[PDB]
């Protein structure tokens, strides 16, 4: 009843899921209820052999029939699953569909101005796909080969990312938000042969630039021999290279509606995304075929409960894996409309994401709380002006979801009637790891609840490194053996990969978060245990902000640390010392910033100190850095283990001069 | 009586002479004509439950179809037997070699009869296995174009079967093709390798064929290799160090067998130019039309010899003088020379030397015998012919009847075959055995082939019998051309855009009351 | 009695002692002599039949077959399981894995034995997988070949395996071979990487390997990347930046999961070459015959441990050093070093050590080991083992005694195998609990293997026993090699022409009352123009009778029309007609060369007939060559 050790727990009412959510289901569920749930769990961990052999045979269409459902182990990095089969990821998300019902709505494209949105069939789809797959073959893409896609959140993007897959080569996306740097490092890492882009973008109502970043960062790219650019805003203005550059449309117009896909193992590389952890440079993450897209339609389908008569708005970007999974896969795999949404929650007012679901009539909707907490704080009069009803599932991705923006959520856009699933993943998980299935988990606030198929999740002790037996428990999270959707290296850099997540605790997964089990077996997440800062949804690099920073020459020494933000949920904070207008340089640094790696990694505030807290060796101590971007300097204890113990009183008046 | 198609006033229907029925070896393929109807009617109204069983039994399938048809003309988005895989030289070779090693593949009578030859089935496969190991060593892969530019005989069978064992795409170039024409096909395709002789033999003169290749392929970066057969031998021909080299000197270190390549029923298996335009024909659609159109437009059976009388420079060689023959497992005559050398008999030398069953010529060399060999013809036996068939032009009355008792004795079966390039089999011709004749009357369109005439001027379709008009299909077929090379939007300009839903075959025809078609020609 | 085989007389059938099927783990494949009777007729009157199902048995396939078996020996286009896809990688490792991971799989003996490990089928799988992934990012791809220097370890092992993954075929050098020897194996397989070391272990003594490797690269423009293992880490082995990659840096980039790739049946799994020639096996009848072989000659089960005192440089190693034991998920003894490192007892305290139940070596080892280490042996327990093979050469009535006596204690079977490169896995050999012996004796031909007695000079079949002759097979089987790399012409002139509708096996032998083969000597050179079988050494003997010739040399080459041809080099127009006259006098009217060319000195070593041969087709004194070829023409 009491916990001594999970106080998020204590008095926390079960929340059922409420009578209209069964009302609006358009079928019987796909659980029959939470007893059926822990029995197919049970099973998915003891036997996963007969419980995703079966789901593998029904959601996915094979080419060739695997003859083994998993190998490996976690120790030593060779997780495989449904070896010997043969699929192709284009052809699970379309042709089956489009052969089936080629006019079923398949990507509903809402616009940066609702004046350019446009709805494309499965048939629609299945074309523009082959025609794209038809320009990279005649330029020589085949299986084996990486594409870079560098393109806002529209129909495009869904093309690109399909049409590469449908040759078996992998497709590495670039957040439209990235600068020419940042495209330059992913392109290289990947020695892709073409990108894929567009001339313009539209955001907010504004003109971006995104072609001009590509022939930037192209000019050290020399893998890169074609580029197909896309007429996003037809700017005559815009330069193509002759002999590199081409257009999408003019290609396109040269290739037939349909292109034959190419069967692909299991195993082979889907795509790559590109993410930032506690080093230096941008890591590769790589994901296999099967295994990623079987756990991307068994969560689409079993936590989001997703019928065929259902419409889901994945308010994300491909930029991210959000979008991956369950913007394009996830939805198309189960062959339901998909809404892409160009713009931003903003324009051209705060009511856009309800007009869109009301427009459509949106059953399922899923974002991350950044938005929540803005739109609560700039736009709760809007939600009254819009009919929501439509809508019976509630998802909340990337950060903690407080239990006060859970109720609100609750409240205002699901009405008390919907029910809302809290999804625990990441990157390198591929698809949900712990959330509570729609209409068959109760929900405690700001709790993910159980964990999903072949997830075998546990606590670890920190200090001692054992798993941590019962429950009221807390400790570092980790996973006790691979399931279908995990990552399977990290891009010619398997050693980083075995260092990152697999030889921390020999024999688990490392999810690089801390976790709490209450009494009753739900999960409590804490956040990173590793220092890794998640700003917006968007996973950062503290490191790589420093290695930016100390590019401008004016600095010696930079560190960067991230704290609590009502906004942003977190925000870093540079700690820079200069060599020798103080708010004027200070914006200097910013740009820096944003001009190495993109808008969203600048730093909410740049502190410029005289010296930075050492060792004895000389290693900057970041630990005191973020005890004092928190108020908690008094919790920094002995200093006299420093060399530069004078430099923290500094540091604390920087700090609180500086920070505003 | 018809007011509209002036062709069809007072034409008695020609029924299939008795003598035919006589030298068939089998039942017929179809009874009356009423049940070729019953098929043609489901093979327009249920193409999946009509073709997806034709498909399994005629051809054989290294992985098999998920999809019969998908796709419509107005988007020339077009697929047939979608997920399906095969290959082209298995279905013409590997698996009648298997069957019977010794049965005659191709009767090859050459410029002089002298240098004829015969290659059975086992002969063709190892033959086509060297050539194709040579090509794979060479680098020639699956999704790769070659290029061949030989006269009619075998050289240019094995080469084409070869290509496609390998998953490549052979582009055939009509040995009397200039420097020019050759360096143009060759550069839209950007083929990688070349196959051609030293120099052919046309009706006792011998033929420049390597010094044309040389003149055009020094405008052709992508060829890096050339295999150059010796047809006659001669050494003062020049063969580039490094890039050419000879037919038998390769093919000699390579052995008898090699793996067919397979290839999805989509993947194209030949560019052919019709500024040239680059038609491509997939490989599983434009297999089943060349067997389908073989087997019940000629009434082919196993015991059957077919004489095409045609040259593989163009389509009529392609579905009719190779892949529609080999796919049956019949024996096909190749025929290097002209109808004229020695004399205006050859072609009769030819049914008689070979027992030959059925033969196939356009009217245009009929025109040549009945001004020139109309003699020839009572020297030589030709009692062995069932079916005889019009290809390439309107035959004219005339020479329907000429053609009939002449070459038929009257005693044949006569089937005006219309078809172009683009539809890879036959259109509309009438069946052997099956449909009547009117003479110079192409007659009922056939399997998948849905018909119709549309207005020119206000582009609607013309409905009911006494008709004339634009000639236009409302489906596409397994054999439809499926695009040209690099040039989508030309084959939509081309076909499907003119009339929207339709296929735009460039004709005028007419429809009578019985709704046999005339084909008035190119509009 | 024996009246032609005089090998056969008096000699004792020696049945399989009592202690073997006491070791056995399991009951015999074979029940007895009779059964085995049955099992080979239908083999060879029935092959679609027999090797059909156990083709499905013996091997995982990723495309069924279609066909069992296709072509004839005369045309040269034999084929089994045709339409069937399989990987060779798949069948030795991944499946052995999936079930029973922590099996062992690479049992490794060292040099040194401080430097010994053991690699189960996990292990192996994962490091196959990682050699397969820097390879497959590499460019390396079905179609290619990869060539492997490397001495007889792991590495070797995990190369040929790696790249078999790929669908590429591997071509191992074997480490003893010199930069000249290299060269001229990388040029004709036109390799596109090697995969080497950079020095080796071989008693005690530090073998220069990348130093021989770097002498031949400088001609093999081929060659377009290196992965260097460091057997030895001396850092003074240069490597050439932008070609030579470590082993051990690039191998932990990549996962230790790489999907196998599928091919076809008769794709080339790899070539051996032996001027050299490349041998190229198939994979899907090449890997059956090789599981067979081992499985029913050797009589091994899953529980049985295999000792190959071969070298991967070798087709002995290749089929039962590797593919054999591997495909039977059995673990099998890797043997870096020498008979006599650290000492003469090695080889029985390695198999002391594991307590293998299966040894396979060549007479040439024993003669040495009887001669030097006798007493060594005893000092060890050999109880664990119950087969001892022998290969690749006569074994000798006593070796086999003191074989069978000293390492078998009197208790083991003993298999004589006979069988050759090109056979790919063995052509006769008796079955170990199955065929009594004879010693000195192979027994009886294996399935799949119609063994005949031909007289050389006619070619025809010799019918009954007591008889002696050309050892020559009357059909294909599923391990013949399929050709000569880039040259099925010398591959038919030697296997299949020289007796048309026979495999020509090269060796003599002679056929008991009880069917037994006992082989004998090699034949000597045949020569087939029109049907006469030539002896070139017989007509250089006639020409040098001649006291106008000093020496004279004669080599046959390919002849569209008469089948072959032979030529004649003379060193000192109405003479030519003299010497010809000598020929068809003393050897015989059809023997005379089709052209007798006259030179002013024959190529010489230390005469090297192989530059004549390839001279009347289009070392020492090299300046004479340009004279020949002017000659020649003249
Ligand atoms: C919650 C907010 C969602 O919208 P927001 O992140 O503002 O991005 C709006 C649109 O612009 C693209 N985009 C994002 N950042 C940039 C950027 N920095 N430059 C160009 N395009 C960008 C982004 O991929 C989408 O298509
Ligand atoms: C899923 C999209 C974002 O992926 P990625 O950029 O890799 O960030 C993953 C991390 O976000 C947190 N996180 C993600 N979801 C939650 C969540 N639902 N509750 C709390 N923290 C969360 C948690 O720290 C995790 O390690
Ligand atoms: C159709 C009538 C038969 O005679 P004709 O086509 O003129 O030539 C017969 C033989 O010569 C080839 N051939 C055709 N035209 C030329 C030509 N112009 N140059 C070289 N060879 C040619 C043709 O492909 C076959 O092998
Ligand atoms: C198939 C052989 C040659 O193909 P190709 O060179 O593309 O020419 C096809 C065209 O020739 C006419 N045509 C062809 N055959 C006939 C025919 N039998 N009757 C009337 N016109 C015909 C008709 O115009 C058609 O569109
Ligand atoms: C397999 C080992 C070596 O293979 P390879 O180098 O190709 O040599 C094969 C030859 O070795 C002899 N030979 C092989 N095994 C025996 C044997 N068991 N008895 C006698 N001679 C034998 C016989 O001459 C044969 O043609
Ligand atoms: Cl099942
Ligand atoms: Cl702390
Ligand atoms: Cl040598």
């Amino acid at each position: 009843q009491t916990h001594n050790v999970v106080h998020e727990a204590n008095g926390v009412k079960l929340r059922e899921t409420p009578k209209e959510f069964f009302e609006r289901q358009p079928n019987k569920g796909h659980i029959h209820d939470v007893n059926q749930y822990k029995q197919m769990y049970e099973q998915s961990i003891k036997d996963p052999q007969g419980f995703f052999g079966p789901l593998a045979k029904e959601l996915l269409s094979w080419d060739h029939d695997f003859h083994t459902v998993k190998s490996g182990t976690l120790k030593n990095g060779d997780a495989a699953w449904f070896l010997g089969g043969e699929l192709n990821a284009s052809y699970n998300c379309v042709d089956r569909h489009a052969f089936a019902n080629p006019d079923k709505p398949a990507l509903i494209c809402e616009a940066d101005d609702e004046k350019d949105s446009h709805i494309l069939t499965y048939g629609d789809l299945l074309r523009e796909v082959s025609k794209v797959a038809g320009v990279l073959q005649s330029w020589g893409i085949k299986k084996g080969d990486t594409v870079a896609v560098y393109l806002p959140m529209n129909a495009q993007a869904i093309i690109a990312m399909l049409a590469i897959a449908r040759l078996g080569a992998a497709h590495s996306v670039i957040f439209a938000g990235f600068s020419a740097g940042s495209i330059k490092d992913r392109v290289n890492d990947a020695s892709c042969k073409a990108l894929i882009t567009c001339d313009e973008g539209k955001r907010g109502g504004r003109t971006t630039n995104i072609k001009k970043l590509c022939d930037e960062a192209l000019v050290d790219c020399p893998t890169v021999e074609k580029v197909l650019v896309y007429k996003r805003t037809n700017n005559p203005e815009i330069h193509l290279t002759e002999g590199r550059d081409y257009y999408w449309d003019v290609e396109t117009a040269k290739f037939p509606g349909y292109l034959p896909p190419v069967s692909v193992n299991s195993e082979d590389p889907l795509f790559l995304l590109y993410t930032s952890g506690s080093t230096g440079t941008p890591k590769g993450v790589v994901h296999s075929t099967a295994g990623y897209l079987l756990g991307a339609a068994l969560s689409t389908k079993y936590i989001f409960d997703i019928h065929p008569e259902d419409i889901l708005f994945t308010a994300g970007d491909v930029g991210w894996i959000t979008g991956h999974t369950y913007a394009l896969y996830g939805p198309l795999l189960l062959g339901v409309p998909t809404i892409i949404f160009e713009g931003t929650p903003a324009y051209p007012d705060y009511g856009r994401f309800w007009q869109i679901v009301e427009k459509h009539k949106a059953t399922h909707f899923y974002v991350a709380p950044t938005a929540l907490r803005l739109l609560r704080k700039a736009g709760e009069q809007e939600i009254a002006k819009y009919d929501l009803s439509s809508l019976r599932t509630l998802g909340s991705v990337g950060e903690p979801i407080s239990p006060d923006i859970w109720e609100w959520y609750n409240e205002f856009v699901g009405k008390n009637q919907c029910h809302i699933s809290d999804t625990y993943w990441q990157t390198e998980s591929g698809s949900h790891l712990i959330a509570p299935l729609a209409g068959v988990v109760p929900n405690k606030p700001g709790s993910a609840s159980y964990p999903f198929f072949g997830i075998d999740a546990a606590l670890i002790d920190p200090v001692t490194g054992v798993e941590i037996e019962g429950n009221d428990a807390e400790g570092v999270l980790a996973i006790k053996d691979h399931w279908p959707s995990m990552a399977r290296t990290v891009y010619k850099n398997h050693t980083k990969y075995m260092d990152t997540y697999m030889n921390p605790y020999p024999g688990y997964y490392f999810t690089g978060d801390g976790a709490a089990r209450d009494h009753d077996g739900y999960y409590w997440i804490r956040g990173r245990v590793d220092d890794v800062v998640n700003v917006s949804g968007h996973r950062l690099s503290t490191a790589e902000i420093e290695a930016a920073l100390i590019e401008d020459k004016k600095v010696s020494e930079a560190a960067v640390v991230g704290i609590h933000d009502d906004i942003t949920g977190q925000a870093v904070i540079a700690y820079v010392a200069l060599k020798e207008d103080s708010e004027g340089l200070r914006k200097e640094l910013v740009l820096q910033v944003r001009k190495t790696i993109g808008p969203f990694a600048a730093p909410k505030s740049v502190i410029i100190v005289q010296d930075l807290p050492k060792t004895r060796s000389g290693k900057i101590m970041r630990r005191i850095l973020r005890k004092v971007s928190s108020n908690e300097a008094d919790q920094l204890g002995d200093i006299s283990t420093l060399s530069n113990p004078q430099s923290v009183e500094g540091i604390i008046s920087a700090f609180g001069a500086q920070f505003g």
